[PDB]
C-alpha cells in the first residue's frame, strides 16, 4: 500500500474524467491533470499524449461512434510534459483546443488523452485510469443561447401537452441573446410493456408529435444553441425511475439514448413522480430507492456520455453520490430543485451544477429573477435558474418575473416578447396581436 502511488487522468478545470467541451470561440484552454494517491518522489515524472487507439475502446464500451478530433488542432504546453507539484499530489499541463474548418456540423468529436512515459514509482491500475477524454462540439455558429463564459444559465420545462417549445424563441435579452440555455420536453413516460415484461419509454401523442416533427418544432432551437432534453416521468404503473434494477436500468438507459439519437436531442431530465409500487418479482424492478435512481442516471450517462443527464430533485430521484465507484459529478450534469428552494450538490459536484431558483410560471410559486435575486444567486455560486410551464397566455406574469435579473446576469435585461407559437404549429405569430 505505502509504495502504490496510483495515477489517473482528468480535466483540470472540471475535475472530470469525461468532459464535454463546447467551442464558442476560436480557442479553448484548459489543463490535463494527473492525480496521484501518494506524495510524489524526487524523480516522479509523466507526459500526456493523444491516444487515438483508445477511442476505439471507448466507443465500444459506450456503444458510441465519436470521430477523432483533428490532432493538429490540439496543443499541449511543453510537448505534453506534466509539471509535478509535490505538495498537491498532482501534475498538470495546459491544453489548447483550436476550432477547425471542415468538421461536420452538430457532431461530437473526441480527444482521448493518455498518461505516457510515467516514472517507475507511478502505478496505473487500468486503461480507464490511464486516460481522460474530451467530447468536443463546435458551437461557433450556434451562439445565440451563449451569453458568455461562466454566466448563469437558464433551464426551462415546457408542458408539451399544451405549449409549443418554439416559444423558447419568445425569450430574448435586449441584445438578442436567448435566455433559456436548456429546455425540457415535459414529458415522455416510463411505463410497463406487458408483452416485453419490462419498462419502456411511452410517449403520449403530444410528445410524439414533437418528435415526429422535430425538424420543424425542435431543431430550430438547437440551431441557435439551445439544448433540447426529453423529460421522463413516472406514469401510474409498477415501473418508475427510482425502482429499476441494475439490468432494468441498463435496458431503459439504452432506450433513452436511442430516443436522443434518433431525434437528435441533447439529453434527458428525470422526474420521479406518479409511479406506483413495483412488482418485486420482476427482474427489471427493485425496491424504490435513491440508489436505484442513481443507477439509472449512471447507466444513462454511460449510454450517452456527450449528452446531459439531469434530474428534478423530487421523490427518490437524487441523493446517492456514487455508482460502481464513479462519483455523481460524472453522471449528474444539472440538478433542479422544487419551487422555493435552491438545489444542492452531492459527491464532488459543485453549486455550478445546481439551480438557485425554481419558478412555477403557471401556478406562481418560487419567486422572481430580480436584480437582487440574481446577485444572491451569483454570491451563492449557483449555475442555473429554472422555470416551469410558461405559456403565451401568461406572458404578462412570466416576463414580469424576469425583470431586472438579466442586467445583473448578462448586462442586458430580458426584452418584452414580440413572437409566440401555438401548439403543433411552426408559424411565428405576433405577440400580443395574434393571441
Amino acid at each position: 500500500g505505502i509504495y502504490e502511488n496510483n495515477a489517473y487522468l482528468r480535466d483540470g478545470k472540471s475535475n472530470l474524467v469525461s468532459k464535454v467541451v463546447e467551442l464558442h470561440g476560436e480557442t479553448y484552454a484548459t489543463t490535463v491533470k494527473m492525480g496521484l494517491s501518494k506524495t510524489p518522489n524526487t524523480a516522479t515524472s509523466a507526459k500526456v499524449k493523444i491516444d487515438a487507439a483508445y477511442l476505439e475502446t471507448y466507443n465500444k464500451a459506450h456503444n458510441t461512434d465519436f470521430a477523432l478530433y483533428p490532432q493538429d488542432l490540439v496543443t499541449f504546453a511543453n510537448e505534453g510534459i506534466l509539471t509535478v507539484n509535490a505538495n498537491t499530489k498532482s501534475a498538470e499541463v495546459e491544453m489548447t483546443i483550436r476550432a477547425g474548418e471542415g468538421l461536420q456540423e452538430d457532431k461530437t468529436y473526441a480527444i482521448p488523452v493518455a498518461i505516457s512515459d510515467q516514472s517507475s514509482d507511478i502505478t496505473i491500475k487500468d486503461e480507464d485510469a490511464k486516460h481522460c477524454i474530451y467530447l468536443v462540439k463546435d458551437m461557433r455558429n450556434a451562439g445565440d443561447a451563449y451569453k458568455g463564459e461562466g454566466v448563469m444559465q437558464g433551464y426551462l420545462f415546457f408542458e408539451v401537452n399544451d405549449v409549443n417549445p418554439l416559444n423558447t424563441l419568445s425569450f430574448q435579452l435586449e441584445n438578442g441573446k436567448l435566455l433559456w440555455d436548456v429546455v425540457v420536453l415535459f414529458a415522455a413516460n416510463i411505463n410497463y410493456d406487458a408483452e416485453a415484461g419490462r419498462p419502456r419509454v411511452q410517449c403520449n401523442p403530444n410528445v410524439q408529435y414533437l418528435l415526429d416533427n422535430n425538424e420543424t418544432l425542435l431543431q430550430p432551437l438547437r440551431r441557435r444553441g439551445v439544448k433540447v432534453l426529453l423529460g421522463l416521468l413516472g406514469n401510474h404503473d409498477i415501473t418508475g425511475l427510482a425502482q429499476l434494477s441494475e439490468q432494468g436500468a441498463k435496458d431503459f438507459a439504452r432506450e433513452v439514448a436511442q430516443y436522443c439519437k434518433a431525434y437528435n436531442l441533447d439529453g434527458v431530465n428525470y422526474d420521479d413522480e406518479y409511479s406506483n409500487s413495483p412488482d418485486l418479482s420482476n427482474p427489471s424492478l427493485t425496491n424504490p430507492s435513491t440508489a436505484a435512481a442513481a443507477r439509472l442516471c449512471y447507466e444513462t450517462k454511460q449510454a450517452m456520455p456527450d449528452k446531459l443527464v439531469t434530474v428534478f430533485d423530487w421523490g427518490q430521484m437524487y441523493g446517492v453520490a456514487t455508482v460502481d465507484g464513479v462519483d455523481a459529478k460524472e453522471w449528474i450534469d444539472i440538478v433542479v430543485a422544487n419551487y422555493g428552494s435552491a438545489a444542492y450538490p452531492i459527491g464532488q459536484m459543485t453549486k455550478k451544477q445546481c439551480s438557485g431558483i425554481s419558478m412555477e410560471f403557471n401556478l406562481g410559486g418560487g419567486g422572481s429573477l430580480s436584480a437582487s435575486k440574481a446577485q444572491s444567486m451569483i454570491d451563492g455560486g449557483y449555475g442555473w435558474f429554472m422555470g416551469f410551464a410558461p405559456s403565451p397566455a401568461k406572458y404578462g406574469s412570466v416576463f414580469s418575473r424576469l425583470q431586472g435579473g438579466g442586467e445583473v446576469l448578462y448586462g442586458s435585461n430580458v426584452a418584452a416578447p414580440t413572437i409566440f407559437y401555438k401548439k403543433n404549429d411552426p408559424t411565428p405569430y405576433k405577440y400580443p396581436d395574434d393571441l
